């Protein structure tokens, strides 16, 4: 079909009323509004020359497989022997031909002036640039936000249980792993729904929401298959994602690569463990509460977190945990 005009996918309406959400290396995220519900949109430019954000652009071929997962996680929501919501909804995806549309620069320029960019203004790009957009359904704000805004242990517990079971889902239906899983790339929304369904391997089950439904974004260091096509990011020559420091997030990166011997190309779903050990880390080291843990069942919860912290990196997939682990019993 072609690339298509930045109109096609923001037209005149949905254009207006851009506003800058979020950013990376990758590129731009910003908010829109269609029949009154927002949409989180992620450009990212490619197959161009400009170093873009201090980085040379992805091609078509690299940026392939972020788009192949992102389908596939979201179709898990209409699956029925491994189903599961808890990956982003992706509405759409195209390949965008034009220059930076100048209502995206002003969108741009008020978040510059408002929150700070690590950007560079994207205003250099020609009338031949090729952009991937994906328009998202909207997941809410990243944990790492969301920091002082949890209300108890028992919502870290909802999430750790949500992330599992996602988790689980998409190692059974895809042999799926996220690799990347910081505290950015976990979002948090509102639900007034008391529970959330999946479904593993046939069996559905049920977690308690505490009022917030999880969607897990970002998969550009993801690998999964389908009938025994893999598809991955091949990171074994990278020298600097494995020489992080300041945080258990890039010992991570230096744990990963010791399970799979740097073959990336190959199925290691403890890399989810690791991942959710992480997470339970954040949780119980850098949240401050908006609640105190000051009866019995929240002390217990805290109790029952901090096992899984001591724990949890003694099976072998989110599956088993979630399956096995006695927190989720
Ligand atoms: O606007 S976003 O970029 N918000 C998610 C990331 N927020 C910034 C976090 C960055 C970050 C990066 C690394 C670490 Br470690 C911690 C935070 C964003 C990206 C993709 C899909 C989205 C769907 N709905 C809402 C927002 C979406
Ligand atoms: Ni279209």
């Amino acid at each position: 079909k072609g690339p298509v005009p930045f109109s096609h996918c923001l037209p005149t309406e949905k254009l207006q009323r851009c506003e800058k959400i979020g950013e990376g290396v990758f590129g731009e995220v910003f908010q829109t509004i269609a029949d009154h519900t927002p949409v989180a949109i992620k450009i990212i430019a490619i197959e161009g020359p400009d170093l873009v954000n201090g980085s040379h652009q992805k091609t078509f071929e690299e940026i392939l497989p972020e788009i192949i997962i992102s389908k596939e996680l979201s179709l898990l929501s209409g699956e029925v022997c491994n189903r599961t919501e808890g990956f982003i909804g992706l509405n759409s995806v195209h390949c965008v031909q034009g220059s930076y549309p100048p209502l995206l620069l002003k969108a741009w320029d008020h978040y510059n002036s408002t929150k700070g960019s690590a950007n560079d203004r994207p205003d250099f790009f020609k009338d031949d640039q090729l952009f991937i957009v994906l328009e998202f359904e909207f997941g809410g704000i990243d944990l790492e936000q969301m920091r002082t805004k949890l209300s108890s242990l028992a919502t870290a517990k909802s999430i750790l249980h949500q992330l599992t079971a996602s988790l689980a889902v998409a190692e059974a239906s895809l042999r799926f792993e996220h690799r990347d899983l910081h505290w950015g790339n976990v979002l948090l929304k509102k639900t007034s729904l008391k529970k959330l369904h999946y479904t593993l391997n046939g069996k559905s089950s049920t977690i308690p929401s505490c009022g917030l439904q999880v969607s897990i974004i970002d998969y550009t260091l993801s690998r999964l298959e389908r009938d025994g096509i893999v598809v991955f990011c091949d990171v074994s020559m990278d020298e600097d994602l494995f020489t992080g420091d300041g945080d258990y997030q890039f010992d991570i990166y230096r744990l990963m690569k010791k399970e799979n011997n740097n073959r990336w190309g190959e199925y290691h779903p403890y890399s989810n463990v690791l991942w959710l050990h992480y997470l339970t880390d954040k949780m119980l080291k850098q949240m401050t509460f908006k609640t105190k843990c000051n009866t019995p069942a929240m002390k217990q919860i805290k109790r029952k977190i901090q096992e899984f912290h001591r724990t949890m990196l003694n099976f072998s997939s989110a599956t088993d945990l979630l399956c096995q682990h006695s927190l989720f019993k």
